[PDB]
């Protein structure tokens, strides 16, 4: 697709069996999920640091679906304000910004 | 341009007649610079939230250049752990994602 900015670029994302909505977002290095469930082992990250670290698990190599887009990738899943799709997933779908 | 997302997307801007480096960040709805001197009439504006606010000087249509674009529009004054260019000025140079 092609997304305009003057709204949040909110898509959908399918992973661990669920659909979500999450945000595109280049400020974000990673991607970050609430509630989702997902299989098999991980480790903790510490991510933010601002005021202190807020601890997440790292799941490595996840399949994930954004836009008929079928990739894989880090997935950290842990309280979030905003479920946040990272750079992280933005190369694996080739997505870039363009003007 | 076409900006690849595996760095950062740190732009340089010209505004206040200083060249900055800003994050391009689909994730922020407004523009928040720090050590920018603009003339003229501005507004505080509350920003954040979590865990309260912080308070910002709002200037409107201030010419900005980005990537030798040449566009006009609300720049938030104040602390910013990173300068960062968002939404609202993504819309004026025209800049979409694209996957
Ligand atoms: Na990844
Ligand atoms: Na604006």
């Amino acid at each position: 697709p092609q997304i305009t900015l003057w709204q949040r670029p909110i898509v959908t994302i399918k992973i661990g069996g669920q659909l979500k909505e999450a945000l595109l977002n280049t400020g974000a290095d990673d991607t970050v999920l609430e509630e989702v469930n997902l299989p098999g082992r991980w480790k903790p990250k510490l991510i933010g640091g601002i005021g202190g670290f807020v601890k997440v698990r790292q799941y490595d190599q996840v399949p994930i679906e954004i836009c008929g887009h079928k990739v894989i990738g880090t997935v950290l899943v842990g309280p979030t304000p905003a479920n946040v799709i990272g750079r992280n997933l933005m190369t694996q779908i080739g997505c870039t910004l363009n003007f």
